[PDB]
């Protein structure tokens, strides 16, 4: 019964190896779980040829026994009592206010869902722009207010989605603030540049790892408060190992298996802080996924949500923003070893009762 969070994650993570791709050395931050959970509530209003191929690049059918309570499920446990402003998400659909919809199609949505498709008057278009903006803003505790995309609603512009996360974590155990100290990072260029670095020691869950075509990797563990979330680091040891033959094959399946081989270990980590914020047009990676015709304006298919269309979505957008940090004179115990983070990296962040995927990321520098 935790299936629906797997295959929701493994989505979110092809949509992710997809948009890591069209930015080789460029940082970039992002939610698995996030764009599955905007992409299961446009299968609704989607209909035919376009209907078939999200079904097939997700996996499962909204509409099917369990999937919509599932889902459901999952997102109030995500902001339960456990998350301390830790972990802000806002979904949401907008349609052109006009238009005739199907019947009974906006309570169906209700039922599933818990939220509604929302109606703006594409026509005043500096009145959307605004209405999408503070959906967002309002949803996010203020921490996410403008997308850039939303630059392109114009007076044709009839369904447009959206989505926004942002994530800040309490650490089981804090770094010590007088710990943190400017550091050497090498960048993937060759250069190097000086950086914030956190340290910590204790026992850290820990594995090598090697990829079936033999490219190498440390992999850390580091538990959020109370165990609810967890990061997960991994970096290569040696300086010409690329992130892409780690993200090419990620997978929910491939971090239980990290999770399998672990061992506490004594180590003194040393981390870049880092603020992220990225903003994704996910239609080429959409299309990339076989998704294309919901982007073209004849052959899309939204049938399930009006016959009088001619309907597609003109902007899908995914944003977000992360930020790792802590939560004179100083001491520490030594550690048999060191695990220095100054080269890039990738961190996935992961619901630990349900194994989603919240956040995945390349930091190529902090
Ligand atoms: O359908 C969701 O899970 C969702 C619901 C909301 O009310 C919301 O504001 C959001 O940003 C996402």
């Amino acid at each position: 019964p935790s299936y629906v969070a797997h295959l929701a994650s493994d989505f979110g993570v092809r949509v992710f190896q997809q948009v890591a791709q069209a930015s080789k050395d460029r940082n970039v931050v992002f939610s698995p779980y996030g764009v599955a959970s905007v992409l299961a509530m446009l299968q609704l209003t989607t209909g035919g040829e376009t209907q078939q191929q999200i079904q097939a690049a997700m996996g499962f059918k909204i509409d099917d026994k369990g999937m919509a309570p599932a889902l459901r499920h999952l997102y109030k446990e995500l902001m339960g009592p456990w998350n301390k402003d830790e972990i802000s998400t806002t979904d949401a659909i907008f349609v052109q206010r006009d238009l005739k919809l199907v019947q009974g199609f906006m309570p169906h949505f209700f039922r599933l869902f818990r939220s509604t498709v929302k109606q703006v008057d594409f026509s005043e278009v500096e009145r959307a722009r605004f209405i999408i903006n503070d959906w967002v803003k309002t949803h996010t505790k203020g921490m996410i207010s403008h997308l850039l995309g939303t630059g392109a609603v114009q007076q044709l512009t009839r369904l447009v989605l959206v989505n926004a996360l942002y994530f800040n974590g309490q650490w089981k155990t804090p770094f010590p603030d007088s710990s943190t100290h400017r550091r050497l990072f090498h960048k993937s260029d060759g250069s190097t540049v000086s950086v914030p670095m956190m340290a910590q020691t204790n026992k850290f869950n820990y594995t090598e790892f090697t990829t079936p075509d033999g490219h190498y990797y440390d992999i850390l563990e580091l538990p959020y408060h109370g165990d609810t979330l967890s990061m997960f680091i991994a970096a290569p040891y040696e300086k010409e190992v690329p992130l892409s033959a780690l993200t090419n094959i990620l997978s929910a399946q491939l971090i239980s298996h990290w999770k399998g081989n672990m061992t506490r270990l004594p180590r003194l980590l040393v981390l870049p802080k880092f603020s992220l914020e990225t903003e994704v047009d996910l239609r080429k990676p959409l299309e990339n996924l076989g998704m294309t015709d919901m982007f073209r304006q004849f052959q899309a298919d939204f049938t399930s949500l009006s016959d009088q269309e001619p309907l597609h979505v003109a902007l899908a957008l995914q944003k977000v923003k992360i930020e790792v940090n802590e939560s004179v004179i100083v001491s520490a115990r030594m550690a048999p070893e060191e695990i220095i983070i100054d080269r890039p990296f990738l961190f996935v962040v992961r619901h630990n009762p349900t194994g989603t995927v919240l956040f995945m990321g390349q930091v190529m520098e902090p």
